[PDB]
């Protein structure tokens, strides 16, 4: 990792610039939770701009991101470049709407959620088809369209250019250059 | 003409070990063929037998009620989960346990996908666990409601426990018994 | 494998049983054909009882079964014990119209099929996807029924109880007894 | 870790503490140090514990659990994406009133879960037993319930929403914004 | 094995049947197999179980106790090499009177060994404390004594002689050759 | 304040090995840390790198386009797969090679499910292909057709050969070419 | 500037994770430097340990009562094995349990060579075994027959029972416990 | 295996009795099984034991070693190769007057030693003294098989003791150095 | 993975404290030996303390050690902490006569070289296996003010030794409790 007279990401939170690369994990997640509350506590009237090359993760690592998104005073804009699938994508459609972007050829990937006793499979069973509806709920939201749209075109992986997911609703506007 | 081949002479088939497609068809077709040989005599099912897949097991159930001769059954060692399945799937007053022998039944247990395929899985494993549970309360002569309460967990029992609970019929000391 | 005055299997084809056991492979595939035609040369006038408790397994494997099935002279009866998946939910429904049989607490199963350069992809891709369309008309012609509902009805694993599996045209009738 | 000072250094020096992944010997011992540093510094501060953790060892828990009893600040628990098992159990420990949990977490609590002569056994069996009771009458006692609640409640995975954690006592309130406050 | 029908089953028609090697559902089942098939041949007649076992399954084990005690022969039992654990259990099931062991065998009991959720760790816990029970009590009565003194005796493991194990009550005589034999 | 550190200061960013999410990450953050020191002036962009992930280069083309800065690039050992992708997007006049490097450009290729998913990723990876045939012509100033032909199977290019084809613009014995 | 480092100041030494010569070396340089540092304030050793090796064990022990501070000892989350050992061995009137804490205590366990190489090795862990009861006899103010029967397999203690033992001298909720 | 039943079945009918290779439980009982069908085939005449083995287990090779003295054949030994461990002992246990050696094998004797191995240290002793018991009773045993004092065979066992076919002799543990027949 | 106050052993090392714990490597007792030097530069008038917990280890790193303490101006005064085994016992008895010490529960433990092609090579090998242990038995010796033959007979086998039992074979000369 290059430094410069600090770390080479640490220069670009200076920009109020946030990564979130490869799969979503606890680990990684929460660090860029840290990564949030940091540049709010340093300015809570300034943007921050979360940059999302991901293949997606765990759920609930993604939902700590999600929520943080949303707890903090600054707006977060999200951009896409190389893709954002899964838990990627939906983190993407969660930034601020009219500040969520895609670089022109990104793509975009939304699916349904994939992964002892049989009282215990009945257990499992039930909360990941709750994450599943939790999802597309959550995601028609995003996207301003119907829950039941959602249902269907995750069934199965719907992968998405740019163009598409800004006509589906997942970002706001492709980006060529500033 | 190994001791296996020679004890089938008397009508005994044995069931040893955990229940697999191949052993279980090893036992259908030992059935199959003692029909064959004289369809109007008692068969001897011995299981020694930590269970295994339901599907095998259900292989060898419908085998012993299908084919004309009764299988009786008799627990040597332990039946545990299949194996107490088809122990007390012998005949009706034709299901035995030597003195001490154990007994240990309880709900499925396995071991990913889309949750549109684990909900699937789910659901056809719960039409399994429903099933064995009444499949059992009719071996046992009890309510569904006894079986679904004592196959939550595993459920050891002697064999003078099993036959209190009906899932054997007489416990053999010797055959003066 | 017990003895008798051969083995027990050989000894059930005196029966005319033949039994399909386990995972569909080349080679237990091949196993299963060389008793039909073994059994046809003993009398072509007699049925065959083909007795499959099978995951699935090899589409090709299974296809080698299913036309030595059609091809030979006699009639092959099938019986469902433990369970007909996949390729063997195939051949069980292949047996001989009005000879199809299900002990009662068999179960059936169907399912579409499951599994370099992109040119390699999309040629193996596309030779699945004729199998997947192959299958489905087999299927709708064995059960009596029309395409779309197969396609409906393998998209994912659909289990069926011997009665179902009955209605839906599978089997033929389900015995208890003789 | 981008560093000047790496990023969860400059947050401990808000008062925030996480515990992120399995409760572990070394991930609790280090959650511990973080409490005792953040006492030392100013014993009259509230502290705020940020949980996302599936569980781990309970007597790695338990060394936090104490602590966050034993010092003088208040611990603030604030749960994001998950807390389960002893991440529940500290989530739920946190001072009362005090409790968090963002909009879309989960929580989900459990009985525990895991060799020798027939004797070892039966004297790790009952240790484990004792675990048991004494996490769920622990447990009652932070959602102001009862010991057979706990018993019932546990007995297999139960998943709650933030909301069902709320109503069953594990939290006080569900946090979108500071507003919520 | 030679084959002269190998040697194993020539010796099965002098009715010797061997316990070589660990108790297995495999190995276990094989012997109940032969006592039934001797049992068969001739009911009136004694059986040699000779065993040369450091122990194995408790249910394996009991398979082979149940049927010996089931079947008409009396199942004469002997220590070669040594009889440990379920291979001590066997050999004092012996029908009394019929238990003999080689001068330097060596006879070892102990209690149950093992090498989930907490639920299903006490419904495991309590069943193998029943199954050291119920070894305990059978013991005391195939030795004839208190059943304290087994709970005492197996608590670790318990090498005896074959002296040891005769004055114990595990086994009733020690034969150094045919001559050895009396009552 | 590494070797590495020392040539950033030159505007000198360097892609070594496979292209990843992390290493592409690293290019794609020293391009906007470039960009944001100075707006207005070149960066050279170093690439030697055998290929690896279509996605993870996607991200370092379209931020290549997107800062300001012409990100002029410079071939050094060889530039194979999405490594020659990346090389020729370098700024129209400003790609170069040295005279001994080598290019390799063809077409995606990959290291399971149902149908319905092989389908949808064969299908995935043929909107992949054709987008890099595309891109790759413009880049070029080739026909699409000749892209298509000439990515089938593995296409090795000298330096020479990568300016003739339109991948590069001048090959740089030292710094008087 | 790491923690540890920071909560050296303040006297505080930590045991976390299984005794090992590398980890009871760490503790014992601690202890060393802050008698160095200042040789007539107490040091507070936090233990939270599931025992490990006896010699490294005594390394610690014998570091603790030679150098001039008295070492008080805590006990948070276990002290098991060589873990109670050296919290029982803190300062008579100084060694503090939390209240949910548990201590546990055993004979030494083993997890070759020939007969005469068995017979030195069984005996020196036999010196160990005996070794071991008689100093935490001494400890706890308790007979050395206590101890040989009470650590024959392993002997869990809450915080309570290990007070009542004699191992800790108070149990610790807050500093107003004291 | 040849077969000519197979080749070992055939020397069999010759009453010569292999063991080769480690003493384990299971090349132990086939030596016991074929000493007890020789026995069983004429009671009167010798068995020739030959020997080429490693050692092994101590339990197992006192399997063999009992029933060479149970039964009534005189058990012949000749040790060909090697005799190591217990293969040296059972080697020294043949009828004496009977006991041989080839002349470029070897012997080695040597105290019990254990691969490897746990546990508690009331097990661990439990375990030591059953093992110092088991090297005691070998020295005396092999005392009284070469007529020497045990004070001899606990110092010349404390380590490896290689010795020729000469050497043993001189040792009491063979009786004659065997060339041809002649010998 | 070492508190820092740089970090605690070279804090300690201010003191003129060096640690051997773990097993003797060519690696971990080159470090031994750089502290020594770095010790007797810095001031070559004072003692150095050598703190030993280690189970043994190779010989020849020992070596290193051992002619080391032997070579510089100041005094090696060593101190046995858990235990002293192996080489490590011999490094403990090689300490500046008088200056040997043990912890109240520390354990020494001494024993003959032990280790885990053609017979020409195994000749050769094995040759000088005795000669390590000839030569180690002869040092022994000369540290514990003992008879050769004593050492000959008191490590056939491992010979383990409380901290009394060491003082009186010569192996250490004190036994420290507390520091006053
Ligand atoms: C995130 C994914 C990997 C997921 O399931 N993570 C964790 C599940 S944890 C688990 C495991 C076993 C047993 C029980 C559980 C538990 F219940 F606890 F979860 S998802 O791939 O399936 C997914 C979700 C949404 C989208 C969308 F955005 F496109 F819409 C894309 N992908
Ligand atoms: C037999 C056992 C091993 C079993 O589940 N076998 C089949 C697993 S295959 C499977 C895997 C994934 C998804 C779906 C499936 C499938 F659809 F195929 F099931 S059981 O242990 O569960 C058991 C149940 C009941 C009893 C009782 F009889 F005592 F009452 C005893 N044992
Ligand atoms: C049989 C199955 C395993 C299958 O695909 N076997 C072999 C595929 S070979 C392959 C592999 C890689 C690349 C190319 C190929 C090739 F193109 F060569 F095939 S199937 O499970 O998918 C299936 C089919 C039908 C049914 C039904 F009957 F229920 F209807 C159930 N299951
Ligand atoms: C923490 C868990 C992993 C646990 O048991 N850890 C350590 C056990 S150590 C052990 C191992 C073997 C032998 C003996 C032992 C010993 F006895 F020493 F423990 S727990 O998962 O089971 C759990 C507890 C509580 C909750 C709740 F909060 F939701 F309520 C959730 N989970
Ligand atoms: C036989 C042994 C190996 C044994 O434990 N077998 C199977 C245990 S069952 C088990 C384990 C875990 C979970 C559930 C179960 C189950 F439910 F299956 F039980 S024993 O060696 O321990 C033994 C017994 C008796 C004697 C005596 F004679 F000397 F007295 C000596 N040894
Ligand atoms: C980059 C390579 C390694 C690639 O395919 N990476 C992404 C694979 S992930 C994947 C896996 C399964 C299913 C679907 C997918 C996905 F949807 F994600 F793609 S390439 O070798 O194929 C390549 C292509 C073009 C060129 C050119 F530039 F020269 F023209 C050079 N190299
Ligand atoms: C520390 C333990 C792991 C132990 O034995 N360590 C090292 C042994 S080294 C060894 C190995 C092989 C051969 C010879 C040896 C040697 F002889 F050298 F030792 S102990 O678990 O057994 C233990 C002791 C005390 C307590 C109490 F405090 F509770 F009382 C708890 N536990
Ligand atoms: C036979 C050998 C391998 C042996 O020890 N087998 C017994 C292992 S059982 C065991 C395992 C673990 C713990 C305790 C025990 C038990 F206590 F039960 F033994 S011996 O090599 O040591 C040997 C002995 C004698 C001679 C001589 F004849 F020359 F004199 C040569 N060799
Ligand atoms: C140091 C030990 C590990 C040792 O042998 N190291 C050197 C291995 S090099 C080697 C490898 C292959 C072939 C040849 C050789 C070579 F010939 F080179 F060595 S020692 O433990 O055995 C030991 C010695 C003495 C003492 C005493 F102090 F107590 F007296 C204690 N221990």
């Amino acid at each position: 990792v290059p430094t410069v007279i600090f770390d080479i990401y640490s220069r670009l939170l200076k920009e109020r610039i946030v990564f979130l690369v490869g799969p979503v994990t606890d680990e990684s997640a929460n660090l860029v939770v840290a990564q949030l509350l940091f540049l709010e506590s340093e300015n809570p009237d300034k943007d921050i701009f979360f940059y999302i090359n991901s293949p997606g993760g765990s759920v609930t690592a993604g939902m700590s991101i999600y929520d943080t998104m949303n707890f903090i005073k600054p707006d977060v804009s999200t951009l896409c470049l190389g893709q954002a699938a899964s838990m990627g994508a939906f983190l993407l459609s969660a930034g601020e709407k009219g500040k969520r972007f895609a670089l022109p050829n990104s793509r975009i990937m939304i699916h349904q959620p994939l992964i002892g006793q049989a009282s215990d499979i009945e257990i499992h069973a039930r909360e990941l088809l709750k994450i599943k509806e939790k999802l597309n709920r959550l995601m028609a939201k995003h996207c301003d369209r119907d829950l039941a749209d959602l249902e269907r075109d995750t069934d199965r992986d719907n992968f998405m250019s740019a163009e598409e997911a800004k006509e589906y609703g997942l970002i706001d506007q492709i980006l060529e250059n500033r």
